[PDB]
């Protein structure tokens, strides 16, 4: 169920996602999650839900359902604030909403700094992002402090590419590797390079979207479906499961963490219930064969960023 990383701490290989889960629900989610086994959830300042988030996990440790010990809780820093004088504000932040003193794992979010302030996403009169003149390996140095404060016991990185992940293992006087990447993977965006690359240097890679986002705000009708994809639906009819339940099998046997999100109480149940059943090397064979170079995040307003990953 868990996961050694080069931090020397175990992080459990199925959590549970929170990107689009309402404020409303989101509370509710997580406590049924956590009740039925859960104990990884994957947050984030962007996603606008960690107070409520915070709420559930602060109830399960008063009700004594679970030991802060036992729950890994991920947040990542925003694009907005990656300046030094920045950084600790947003930990402290999300510690403050999470109602936690220290995080398992703190994320740069993706590899671009924009200007700092209120906006999320600043633009110029045409559109375009507004960079910060930051670079990553200054913002790395910067998450290095945090674990030498206390606030967080493992720092990593999402959305870097092999270049960038270079970048920071090759960064002059490192004092921490990243413990993880947080990348998009499923059958239709494989990554077998990117994975190869940064299972080689001893980082865990976590996948993010891998039953395809089907709520994405971004969705198309015309886009590919993973949930209704039939020859998915024939595997997981052989071994009598879900699509979701091979969608989540698959990541954790190629050694990757995977973080399906819901609301919807029956499916978080649902989507935990699989350590009882093993995909065949020729079913993992089949579901990487999909791949498609299918990309459900990317974001046009970003992509003249100097450091825009894809
Ligand atoms: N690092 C980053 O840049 C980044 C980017 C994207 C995502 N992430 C993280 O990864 C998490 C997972 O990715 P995601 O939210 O994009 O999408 P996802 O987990 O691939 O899919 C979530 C969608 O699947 C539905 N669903 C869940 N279980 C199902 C089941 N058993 N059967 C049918 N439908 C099911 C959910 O519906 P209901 O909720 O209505 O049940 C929701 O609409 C995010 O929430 C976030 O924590 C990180
Ligand atoms: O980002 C998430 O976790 C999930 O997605 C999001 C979640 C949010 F709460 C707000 C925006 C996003 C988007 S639009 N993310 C895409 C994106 C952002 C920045 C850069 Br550089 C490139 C890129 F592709
Ligand atoms: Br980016």
């Amino acid at each position: 169920s868990r996961i050694l990383l080069n931090n020397g701490a175990k992080m459990p290989i199925l959590g549970l996602g929170t990107w689009k889960s309402p404020p409303g629900q989101v509370t509710e989610a997580v406590k049924v999650a956590i009740d039925v086994g859960y104990r990884h959830i994957d947050c984030a300042h962007v996603y606008q839900n960690e107070n409520e988030v915070g709420v559930a996990i602060q109830e399960k440790l008063r009700e004594q359902v679970v030991k802060r010990e036992e729950l890994f809780i991920v947040s990542k820093l925003w694009c907005t604030y990656h300046e030094k004088g920045l950084v600790k504000g947003a930990c402290q932040k999300t510690l403050s909403d999470l109602k936690l003193d220290y995080l398992d794992l703190y994320l740069i979010h993706w590899p671009s700094g924009f200007k700092p302030g209120k906006e999320f996403f600043p633009l110029d009169e045409s559109g375009n992002v507004v960079p910060s003149d930051t670079n990553i390996l200054d913002t790395w140095a910067a998450m290095e402090e945090l674990v030498d404060e206390g606030l967080v016991k493992a720092i990593g990185i999402s959305n870097f590419n092999h270049l960038q992940v270079e970048m920071i293992l090759n960064k002059p006087g490192l004092k921490y590797k990243p413990a993880v990447n947080q990348i998009e993977c499923h059958p239709y965006l494989t990554q077998e390079k990117l994975i190869q690359y940064c299972q080689s240097k001893g980082i865990v890679v976590t996948a993010y979207s891998p039953l395809g986002s089907p709520d994405r705000p971004w969705a198309k009708p015309e886009d590919p479906s993973l949930l209704e994809d039939p020859r998915i639906k024939a595997i997981a009819a052989k071994h009598n499961k879900t699509t979701a339940q091979v969608l989540i099998r698959f990541p954790m046997q190629r050694n990757l963490v995977v973080i399906p999100k819901s609301v919807t109480p029956e499916r978080i149940a649902e989507n935990f219930k699989v350590f009882d059943f093993e995909l065949s090397s020729q079913d993992m064979t089949t579901l990487l064969s999909y791949n498609r170079n299918w990309r459900v995040c990317a974001l046009l307003s970003c992509t003249s960023h100097k450091d825009y990953p894809f």
